[PDB]
């Protein structure tokens, strides 16, 4: 429900958003 899991998006390498949420690199995010 609240989904509280700090994650370092592998996309660019930032923490606070999953790959799909990381709109930096174009690849599932
Ligand atoms: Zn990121």
């Amino acid at each position: 429900a609240q989904q509280r899991k700090v994650i370092r998006c592998w996309n660019c390498g930032k923490e606070g958003h999953s790959a799909r949420q990381c709109r930096a690199p174009r690849r599932q995010g």
